[PDB]
C-alpha cells in the first residue's frame, strides 16, 4: 500500500517535526553553544505553516563566523560557481541583507524566494527521513536550518548550518529551472516505494548538493555543499577530482559521503537537461 503523503502545503506541519550532538561535533563539550542549539530546534519545532519565521537575533560571535567564511567564499565564486547562481547572489545582497556583518533572516530570505520561485523556507530541527525531506519539495518548501557552526572552526561543519543554506542553497532557488528541478525530485517522491525515495534523494545529493556543470566549455560548482565549502569548493575544480557525466541510473548507485570529500562528482549539461533525465528516470522506479 502507498505510505501517507502530503497533499498541501500546510500538511508538512505532521511531517517536518518528525526528526543532542554527536560525538565528533566541535561544540560537544560546549554548554552554552548546546544551550544556543536547543533554542534553535525549539523554534523549528513549534513553528506551524502559516507563521512568519521566527526572526533571530545572532550573537556577536555568530556573525564573526559567517562574515569569515562569507568573505573568503564570495573570492572564488567568481571563478568557480555556475552563471545561475552568480546572477542570483546579488539580488539576495540587495533584497535580503547579505553582508559580511549581517547574517539574513530565513524570513527575509523566504519572502524574496516566494515572489521569484515560488519557493518557501521551513525552519527544520534536524535530520528529516528523506521521504519527509523531498515530500516539502512537492510544495516548492525548503527545510532549512537555523543555527550556526560552531566559532571554533568557521571553515568545517559536519552538518548543514545555516551558513550552508545560505550561501549554497537560497541563491539557485531562486532560479526557476533549478526551482523547476527540485520540485519535481519532490513531487516523484511523494507516496513512492521506500527504494524509489532513496534513489531519488541519491540524485538530489550530486545534483543539489554536490553537482558540478558545465557552462561554454568550463566545469562550474553548484552544489550547496560545494558552495558553502572553501576545500571542496577548490578541491571540486582541482585536476584530481574524479567526475563523471549526470546520469540517475548511475549516479543513484553512488555512497553519499558525509564526513570526507565526495569520491566522485556529476556534471550536468544544464538544469533543464538534469530535470528531463530525471523525467526519464522516474518513469522506471
Ligand atoms: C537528503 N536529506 C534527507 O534525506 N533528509 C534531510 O533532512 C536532509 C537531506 N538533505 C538535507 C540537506 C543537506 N545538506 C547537506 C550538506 C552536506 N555537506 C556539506 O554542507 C559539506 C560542508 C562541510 N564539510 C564544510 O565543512 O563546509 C551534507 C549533508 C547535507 N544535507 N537535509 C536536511 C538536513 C538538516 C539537518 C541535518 C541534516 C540534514
Ligand atoms: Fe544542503
Amino acid at each position: 500500500s502507498v505510505p501517507w503523503f502530503p497533499k498541501k502545503i500546510s500538511d508538512l506541519d505532521h511531517c517536518a517535526n518528525r526528526v543532542e550532538l554527536d560525538a565528533d561535533h566541535p561544540g560537544f563539550k560546549d554548554n552554552v553553544y548546546r544551550k544556543r542549539r536547543k533554542y534553535f530546534a525549539d523554534l523549528a519545532m513549534n513553528y506551524k505553516h502559516g507563521d512568519p519565521i521566527p526572526k533571530v537575533e545572532f550573537t556577536e560571535e555568530e556573525i564573526k563566523t559567517w562574515g569569515t567564511v562569507f568573505q573568503e567564499l564570495n573570492k572564488l565564486y567568481p571563478t568557480h560557481a555556475c552563471r545561475e547562481y552568480l546572477k542570483n547572489l546579488p539580488l539576495l545582497s540587495k533584497y535580503c541583507g547579505y553582508r559580511e556583518d549581517n547574517i539574513p533572516q530565513l524570513e527575509d530570505v523566504s519572502n524574496f524566494l516566494k515572489e521569484r520561485t515560488g519557493f518557501s523556507i521551513r525552519p527544520v530541527a534536524g535530520y528529516l527521513s528523506p521521504r519527509d525531506f523531498l515530500s516539502g519539495l512537492a510544495f516548492r518548501v525548503f527545510h532549512c536550518t537555523q543555527y550556526v557552526r560552531h566559532s571554533s572552526d568557521p571553515f568545517y561543519t559536519p552538518e548543514p548550518d545555516t551558513c550552508h543554506e545560505l550561501l549554497g542553497h537560497v541563491p539557485l532557488l531562486a532560479e526557476p529551472s533549478f526551482a523547476q528541478f527540485s520540485q519535481e525530485i519532490g513531487l516523484a517522491s511523494l507516496g513512492a516505494s521506500e527504494e524509489a525515495v532513496q534513489k531519488l534523494a541519491t540524485c538530489y545529493f550530486f545534483t543539489v548538493e554536490f553537482g558540478l556543470c558545465k557552462q561554454d566549455g568550463q566545469l562550474r560548482v553548484f552544489g550547496a555543499g560545494l558552495l558553502s565549502s572553501i576545500s571542496e569548493l577548490k578541491h571540486a575544480l582541482s585536476g584530481h577530482a574524479k567526475v563523471k557525466p549526470f546520469d540517475p541510473k548511475i549516479t543513484c548507485k553512488q555512497e553519499c559521503l558525509i564526513t570526507t570529500f565526495q569520491d566522485v562528482y556529476f556534471v550536468s549539461e544544464s538544469f533543464e537537461d538534469a530535470k528531463e533525465k530525471m523525467r526519464e528516470f522516474t518513469k522506471t522506479i
